DNA sequence: ACGGTCACACT
DNA sequence: AGTGTGAC
């Protein structure tokens, strides 16, 4: 009991913005604003893939991977706005430069790690620190938590929403205790404090409306984010993890959504996170491997050790199409010319990602599928990457793939490419 | 014909 | 260096 490490070292924080290249486009656009929006990339097979919704749209059922034809069906009065196309690709610099935006503002509270275009992870705890010392003794105001949610709370002994949040708030808050520096719900409470300056800042400087989650960790803070979505704040305490996994299902942890996550279920027979307090580190460990097993363990119980990496900028940049079915490359000219848009977009982003980051990509990744190929790679090839020039990328892309063109004539390519991926890698000071 | 990107574990 | 999984 008193040797039990709780997990409750660290005040992490996950930010994610809420139905974020809707809200870029809604900035842009104010026709958007309120209303039920989606954004559509390749707008002329079925009306274009969603990849984005509105709130109002979610109403109508309208989801992502929808085709816009049948989200109209759904939603007559959907408004569509378009991912930019450029050199015959989709281009998503508006919705990358948006994301610097709200990264950047970030940053100033405190180290942040980027775990998407449009989220990205904080590690609060020296912030919360000082903030608690800052303030002496000092009762925190319900105020200061005007967007707040209390995970589980309230409870025990209004039908609204808003009614809600607030008696949970302050069941919450009546049962913090100021005075002592070290209690970890405290530390959320702050944290809390905190992400709602971080994300009035946000809102205010961008115009883009987020959401929070407060917590321990990693997972935590991110399930929490979901919770109460939109344009809320979600404090989940390590006291709130028992009830809150008893009925959460597994695939809900973050990494568990997949493969592991269905074995997991499949191998132990349980449906909720919870469950898997029944089962020795060991016992996990031998299902789904030392890592897994430790992780497995620990998270169950509330308890994740996965630092917030401090890393603003992506370790990769890249540019990739598809080309299914009948699009499927079968010359040898389109492949280069493809190829060649792909490296012309990457030089642009490699040119301005130097002057902005100072640095260099020593290393070019070029990936391709082959039609009838499982994967989502037939194959994955590398060469050095040594000037941004498009051409010479391009030129040396097709020398590393060539030899996937199994056709004698070599005026053709077969089998015919499903798919082309160019990736800057390896980045170095300059 | 569930696209375009990203990170990262495993080998 | 290459492959696969997971995420968003
Ligand atoms: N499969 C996906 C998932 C997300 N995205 C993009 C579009 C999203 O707007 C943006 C953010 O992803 P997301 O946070 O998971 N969902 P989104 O921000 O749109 O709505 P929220 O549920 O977070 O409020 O990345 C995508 O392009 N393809
Ligand atoms: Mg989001
Ligand atoms: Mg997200």
């Amino acid at each position: 009991g008193p040797h039990m490490a709780t997990g409750q070292d660290r005040v992490v924080a996950l930010v994610d913005m809420d139905c974020f290249f809707v809200q870029v486009e809604q900035r842009q656009n104010p026709h958007l604003r309120n209303k039920p929006c989606a954004v559509v990339q390749y707008k002329s097979w079925k009306g274009g893939g969603i990849i984005a919704v509105s709130y109002e749209a979610r109403a109508f059922g309208v989801t992502r991977s929808m085709w816009a034809d049948d989200a109209k069906k759904l939603c007559p009065d959907l408004l569509l706005a378009q991912v930019r196309e450029s050199r015959g690709k989709a281009n998503l610099t508006k919705y990358r430069e948006a994301s610097v935006e709200v990264m950047e503002i970030m940053s100033r509270f405190a180290v942040i790690e980027r775990a998407s275009i449009d989220e990205a992870y904080v590690d609060l705890t020296s912030a919360v620190q000082e903030r608690l010392q800052k303030l002496q003794g000092q009762p925190i105001s319900a105020d200061l938590l005007p967007s707040t949610y209390i995970e589980g709370l309230p409870q025990g002994p209004t039908v609204q929403k808003e009614g809600m949040r607030k008696q949970g708030l302050f069941q919450w808050l009546d049962s913090l205790q100021i005075d002592n520096l070290t209690s970890p719900d405290l530390q959320l409470t702050v944290g809390a404090v905190i992400v709602e300056e971080m994300r009035a800042a946000i809102e205010r400087e961008t115009g883009f409306q987020c959401s929070a989650g407060i917590s321990h960790n990693k997972v935590l803070a991110k399930l929490a984010c979901g919770l109460n979505k939109p344009n809320r704040q979600t404090l989940v305490s390590h006291g709130s993890v028992p009830q809150l996994f008893s009925q959460m299902p597994i695939r809900k942890i973050r990494s568990l959504g997949g493969k592991l996550g269905a074995s997991v279920i499949e191998i132990l027979g349980i449906e909720y996170m919870g469950e898997l307090t029944q089962f020795t580190e060991s016992q996990l460990q031998s299902h789904f491997g030392e890592k897994n097993g430790s992780w497995l363990y620990a998270m169950c119980r509330g308890i994740e050790h996965d630092p917030v990496k401090p890393r603003q900028l992506p370790k990769t940049i890249g540019c990739s199409k598809n080309f299914p079915g009948k699009t499927a490359l079968a010359t040898r000219e389109q492949v280069q010319w493809w190829l060649l848009q792909l490296a012309q977009e990457l030089e642009e982003r490699l040119t301005k990602d130097r002057n902005d980051n100072d640095r260099v990509a020593t290393q070019l990744v070029v990936s391709i599928r082959v039609q009838g190929d499982k994967r989502l790679s037939s194959l994955r090839r590398c060469c050095a990457l040594t000037r941004y020039d498009a051409h010479k990328m391009s030129h040396d892309a097709f020398t590393v793939i060539k030899n996937c063109n199994t056709s004698g004539i070599q005026t053709e390519w077969s089998p015919p490419l499903t798919m082309l991926f160019l990736c800057a890698t390896k980045f170095s000071a300059s």
